[PDB]
């Protein structure tokens, strides 16, 4: 197994996947690493199993159809993994915790959002459809764009949104287009 956390790339108290070489801090893994369960398989392994049990799940889909899906166990898992993939980028640190807004010439967003709030929302099963999760994810970056305006710090929002969107297209097998 790896000697660093797959998500945050640091050493520490790590739990090791029994089916691949990755390791995680307890609360870096999503969901949080389970108390018992020997063997334990990580979320990367659980996602791989879904594609193996249904190879056709990787044929192209329309985003509109994906969004309307109910959050049954396999969609729930896919959203948890997509969220994990955003936390894997070091730039997620800017969007992890509850922000605040006091900038000359800007007003705060009507509906603030942040990655740890989405994490809690997923953990507490508050999303009934994929759409709920994706809307809040996209809201994070939209709020950032709007608030920071022409400051070059807006680019962080763009960069972390691009990570989200690529992973969304991959995980949910969105039909490739030009
Ligand atoms: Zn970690
Ligand atoms: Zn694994
Ligand atoms: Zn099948």
């Amino acid at each position: 197994n790896s000697n660093i956390c797959e998500v945050c790339n640091k050493w520490g108290r790590l739990f090791c996947c029994d089916t691949c070489p990755r390791s995680f801090h307890e609360h870096c893994h999503i969901p949080s690493v389970e108390a018992n369960k020997n063997p334990w398989s990580c979320i990367f392994c659980r996602i791989k199993t879904i594609q193996e049990r249904c190879p056709e799940s990787q044929s192209g889909h329309q985003e509109s159809e994906v969004l309307m899906r109910q959050m049954l166990p396999e969609e729930q898992l896919k959203c948890e993994f997509l969220l994990l993939k955003v936390y894997c980028d070091s730039k997620s640190c800017f969007f992890a915790s509850e922000p605040y807004y006091n900038r000359e010439g800007s007003q705060g967003p009507q509906k603030p959002m942040w990655l740890n709030k989405v994490k809690t929302s997923l953990n507490e099963q508050m999303y009934t459809r994929v759409e709920g999760f994706v809307q809040d994810m996209r809201l994070i970056f939209h709020n950032h764009k709007e608030f920071y305006r022409e400051d070059k710090f807006t680019r962080l929002g763009i960069q972390v949104q691009d990570i989200f969107e690529k992973n969304f297209r991959n995980i949910f097998a969105i039909q490739e287009t030009s």
